[PDB]
């Protein structure tokens, strides 16, 4: 028997393999802000991946840096190759993009880099979350006010724009609802398999398309002027949103974390009533009667501890309890990241007029060397659309000549003319496009922008 | 934007990558003929994989050669990594085999070689199966004696052994029923998704006792067979794995989604005749004790042409009709291979006493130089050669010792000094040593009839 060479992929061979998967033309930069009914095109900005270090796994203080957002976009596209998508208007015309996403090359390229991507995205959870008995697990299970999402949407200068930015975050999740959960009911195991499929049955709405939860979220999006084609608002997905959705494909694809999904299954269903009640009350508060919230209220109309957790512990032993606990705590940490990330973006979107005015005083500090900041000069023609991204330090955009559309979120835009600019806060999703025949502008890497005031 | 380097894996780098995935100790040779309640260990015989050419894809005339059987075993192991398995007696004790099967290394190594394995396994179908209209398709759909399976089991010298060999072939399929089809209901598309999930619902029952996999459990336990995967892995036929791997092939690769739409029509619309013949066959062989509720419950075909095929062609155009037909015809070719492979295996098992007698005359023909390469072997007690096959007939001649020659589930021969057996090509077979030592020769006679 020949010796086994352990699987290894790191260093430059990892960067080349990640670039290889992402250089597929369906992943290149979009010329518009939205995807036009094409579920096979996902913008991964491949021109930046060669310059990132995937060997250096970041901590929680740095999971909002661009490399983590770049990895989230790669992981979403890698996971979703197992899911069936077709445009709302049909496959006719998009056959070539359909073949470039579902091909023997695309999945193998993404599956070979998945272990390394799955460690840059979730490696920090080891520092954020012993032996257990069924008795200790019970008490921990028994020990489980305005939400941060309510404060940001209700306290926003534009409540409707804030809520619409919140709804599109659930597009990859709710429109393919229970797709990650179904990864566990494949195979052959005990009665817990039928019990888990019982959740999927309700999650798919008995087979009827009208009561399917994915169709319910369509009417929710269509009631506020938003579309339901994936992935229309891909460029408006926050880092934390992809992190939350990718976590269940992470738990669902890798069956060694099957008991971690069992823990997160309890926590979601036991917190789902309060979440759906808050979403229904908040949406009707922002939009009124015109909003369709049947998706959330149906969940209140609708078994895991006795019918799944208990028989699994009796059959597979007490050694699986820490993983059930770890799945609960890992998910709670991720929810905290979403509340912080989403609240920072809304405040960043609402403060756009003042951060544009703030460009002046920051610009004077640099001219007086209050800080020493690297500068880059750029000349781009109209239609050079920088896809949405973020930076690890604050930047000062200064427009010398021309006209630029600075994007900070769905419905949040600034027109920047000659002599004007904007202060770009770090870790915030943002992009830009040129609206004039030519635009000359500068980018100042000031680190902390408050050091220039 | 850096230029795109197209995915490439062939030649020596392909063999190294296949050996790399299969050298996981959970894939090593089993010391017994059966797996004892461990769904994470599958025998892939990795010490033979370096000596196969995966670049030369064989045609249908050679898809029963051993190289195809080796690829079938790997593809099943790669496909089933997406499936949840737990032992019947619990995990407690299989933790490291459980971690050795469900790990990022096992999945990435198997997914990297999957495109090449799928070209070796299904490449012949390109030579075995234009534009279409909805009307041309309807007419093709409207135009679709004992079965070969009945003739083989009822014509067998041991009908009970014949039927038990037939039941274990469906273990990876029936015990994980609707698992390949459920790969298509993940995602986000039109009403056709809800129609497909309704078919999956019937296969799962939602209740565990009425779940169709549980019905097949009581079927196997009623004839003395166990329901833990993969106990009879060494007794799985090439064509059996080929049929099961075909639906994971269609389910994993969503570019073949409409090929599955064709295969969905044919199976459910032919499953009634299949289940009725199986119910009649099992009751004739076993009698009152056999539980055939699995087959009678199945007795989807009409919901699939109107509620799935019709709106899909209306939504995606006529260009998907050729793939729907291809899924139908590709499935019919594989059933033809299963019927031939299974009929040949039973005839090979029933003819064991005569093939032992036939060793004598084949052996003198070699003694007259009428035909053969020879290999001498000295193996100790407990040397269990896992089941495999060869591309030509071989003559096993025993000089000294005792050997248990395995030819199938319940088919065995004791081979002593001076005796032997004629090993027919492409037939699943194995061997074990029953004496403190066994010295024997293996003669590669090609066609054994040239020695008579
Ligand atoms: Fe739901
Ligand atoms: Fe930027
Ligand atoms: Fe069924
Ligand atoms: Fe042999």
């Amino acid at each position: 028997v020949p010796p086994h060479v352990p699987f290894e992929l790191s260093g430059a061979e990892l960067r080349d393999a990640i670039v290889q998967y992402a250089t597929n033309p369906i992943y290149h930069d979009n010329l518009d802000w939205l995807n036009h009914d094409n579920p096979y095109r996902r913008q991964l900005r491949p021109q930046v991946l060669p310059h990132l270090d995937y060997d250096k796994v970041p901590g929680r203080e740095n999971i909002l840096n661009y490399a983590s957002l770049a990895v989230q976009r790669l992981l979403t596209s890698v996971y979703e190759a197992d899911l069936v998508f077709f445009p709302k208007s049909g496959l006719k015309g998009k056959e070539e993009d359909f073949r470039a996403f579902y091909s023997p090359a695309n999945r193998a390229l993404g599956e070979r880099i998945r272990p390394a991507l799955e460690r840059y995205a979730f490696g920090f959870l080891d520092d954020e979350v012993g032996t257990w008995t069924a008795q200790s697990l019970d008490a921990y299970l028994d020990s489980l006010e305005q939400s941060p999402v309510e404060k940001a949407i209700l306290g926003s200068a534009d409540r409707e724009r804030a809520a619409r930015m919140w709804l599109v975050q659930f597009a990859p999740d709710f429109l393919s609802e229970a797709s990650p959960m179904m990864r566990n009911v494949l195979g052959y195991y005990g009665p817990a398999q039928s019990e888990w499929f019982k959740v999927v049955i309700d999650e798919y709405g008995y087979g009827v398309h009208d009561t399917k939860h994915s169709t319910l979220f369509e009417r929710t999006l269509e009631s506020v002027g938003l579309e339901s084609d994936l992935h229309r608002y891909w460029q408006y997905y926050l880092n934390s949103s992809l992190l939350l959705n990718n976590y269940f494909h992470y738990l669902g694809k890798n069956h060694e974390l099957f008991f971690r999904y069992v823990g997160a299954l309890y926590y979601t269903e036991s917190s789902l009533v309060d979440f759906c009640r808050r979403a229904d009350h908040l949406l009707r508060e922002v939009f009124g009667d015109t909003v369709d919230t049947t998706y959330f209220t149906e969940h209140i109309h609708i078994m895991a501890r006795e019918k799944i957790i208990k028989p699994l512990v009796e059959a597979h032993g007490d050694g699986i309890i820490p993983e059930i606990v770890r799945g609960i705590e890992e998910y709670r940490v991720l929810l905290e990241i979403g509340d912080f990330d989403f609240s920072e973006q809304i405040a960043w979107m609402d403060a756009q007029p003042e951060l544009k005015k703030l460009h002046d005083p920051v610009f004077e500090g640099l001219k007086q060397g209050k800080v020493d900041a690297p500068v880059a000069h750029l000349v781009e023609p109209r239609g050079e659309l920088s896809n949405t991204h973020c930076h690890d330090g604050d930047e000062l955009c200064h427009i010398v000549s021309g006209t630029m559309r600075f994007e900070s979120g769905l419905g949040s835009s600034l027109t920047l003319q000659a002599g004007e600019g904007v202060v770009i806060k770090r870790n915030r999703l943002h992009g830009a496009n040129i609206e004039s025949d030519e635009c000359v502008y500068e980018i100042h890497s000031v680190g902390d922008y408050r050091k220039c005031l």
